């Protein structure tokens, strides 16, 4: 007897006995930040039931909901077990599955406090989840409230954009200041600036090595027909700047997960003030403190020859096979020989394969699993790259979050590689 609105409860003991079953899909309907590990109700152990997939209940208003589910490989013949902080949070999702041809749907009532509270019940979390912050954390920070995973006394919220102050002036997080990505990377090479330039730029924007910097950007629907589509890919830009700042030596860098969209979806107030900078006189550390995060072309060439190492191409497929360059300022088309392809998404200004529709990072197990199928694994020194390094930086950041011990960005990318006509390249379908 199928019942659309009254959902069978699954007990703790029954769920424990099913933890290894390939026919069971355990679905966490909490926010992706809680799933990653954030202790959003004060639970002592954060994260998810081991083996659970992420399907935030917020996504029920997405017209593509069923396609998300199918793309996650959750199928009608699976036994679906839903949980949240409360069973009541699962009710609408359970009904949505049942309305869409899933007849085996249960609700687990005792994730919190029973599962989270007992250390024999397996949980998992994104190892460095505290670098990828929810909007509630940022709001607590700017409010001076006590927040978890923070013991500094100095912070700055930084709104990234590429040559587009309107992205900030049209609406930003209260108190935040804007940073043009041109402040930290050069329009000549599209590589990070020299250490002396980085020092000066960081100081002028009010940033010391011991400042907690919270970076985010605004997605404004990049259109490849505009002169500068990157002016609209603000949150990729934010993660690119996070890379450069962490390389430079800012000890504590955070990224707002999903960027500006997450702030407004949470319903917080926004500001249009043009906030003046408060400069600081001394960065306070030698730049770069973390040079290993950045790989230039001679090291990249060595990595292509080493068994220990690989370059990871985070470009679109039409770029990879040489149909297009990806960019209106790159004429050469083709790919670096010997790199492992890890398709970014549709084009140079979209990261669909690394993100959810709401711009939060894609469920990290899915990224991990796809990467492993190509031999992109943490025991290697990996250098992520793309055309000029923005998408490479976002892939790199995803691997950093997983705790991977040797990940870098090959900054120069296809731009630098193809600018030397002596460098070999491939084209066409492999
Ligand atoms: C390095 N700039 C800022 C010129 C890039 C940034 C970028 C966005 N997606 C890939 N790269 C551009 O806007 O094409
Ligand atoms: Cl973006
Ligand atoms: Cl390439
Ligand atoms: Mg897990
Ligand atoms: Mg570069
Ligand atoms: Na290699």
């Amino acid at each position: 007897h199928k019942n659309m609105y009254d959902h069978t409860e699954i007990t703790t003991d029954s769920l424990l006995a099913l933890l290894g079953s390939e026919k069971v899909k355990i679905i966490d309907v909490r926010s992706a930040d809680a799933y990653n590990g954030w202790r959003m109700r004060g639970e002592v152990r954060g994260g998810h039931i081991k083996g659970a997939k992420s399907l935030p209940a917020k996504w029920l208003t997405d017209p593509e909901w069923l396609n998300i589910v199918r793309f996650k490989q959750i199928r009608p013949e699976d036994a679906i077990v839903l949980y949240g902080y409360t069973p009541e949070e699962c009710e609408q999702t359970a009904t949505r599955f049942k309305e869409n041809g899933y007849n085996n749907v249960s609700v687990f009532h005792r994730f919190h406090p029973d599962w989270t509270g007992n250390d024999a019940f397996p949980m998992d979390r994104l190892e460095q989840y505290n670098r990828l912050v929810p909007a509630e954390w940022v709001n607590g920070l700017i409010s001076g409230e006590e927040i978890p995973e923070y013991d500094n006394d100095t912070f700055i919220v930084c709104h990234a954009h590429y040559r587009n102050r309107d992205a900030y002036l049209s609406g930003h997080i209260p108190g935040a200041t804007d940073m043009d990505t041109l402040a930290l990377e050069s329009p000549e090479t599209w590589n990070r600036r020299t250490p002396e330039e980085l020092k000066k730029a960081l100081e002028e924007h009010g940033i010391t090595a011991s400042t907690t910097v919270v970076l985010y950007g605004k997605f404004m629907h990049p259109d490849n027909a505009d002169e500068f589509p990157g002016s609209a890919a603000g949150h990729i830009g934010a993660i690119r700047l996070a890379f450069i700042m962490m390389y430079a030596g800012v000890e504590d860098v955070r990224v707002l997960n999903g960027g500006y969209q997450s702030w407004t979806d949470a319903g917080f107030a926004i500001s249009k003030d043009d906030v003046p900078k408060t400069t600081v006189p001394e960065f306070g550390a030698p730049i770069p403190s973390r040079p290993e995060f950045a790989v230039d072309i001679d090291e990249a060439k060595e990595m292509l020859q080493s068994e220990d190492s690989d370059l990871v191409c985070v470009r679109s497929y039409p770029e990879y096979i040489g149909e297009v360059s990806g960019y209106n300022y790159i004429k050469k088309k083709g790919r670096i020989p010997g790199a492992i392809f890890a398709e970014c998404g549709s084009d140079a200004y979209h990261m669909e394969n690394y993100r959810n529709h709401d711009h939060t990072t894609r469920e990290y197990h899915e990224i991990e699993d796809i990467w492993a199928k190509s031999g992109i694994i943490p025991k290697k020194h990996l250098a992520f790259y793309c055309g000029t390094g923005w998408r490479g930086s976002e892939a790199w950041f995803n691997a950093l979050l997983m705790g991977w011990p040797r990940v870098s960005v090959y900054d120069g990318g296809w731009f630098e590689w193809s600018n030397d006509p002596e460098n070999p390249y491939e084209t066409g379908v492999p």
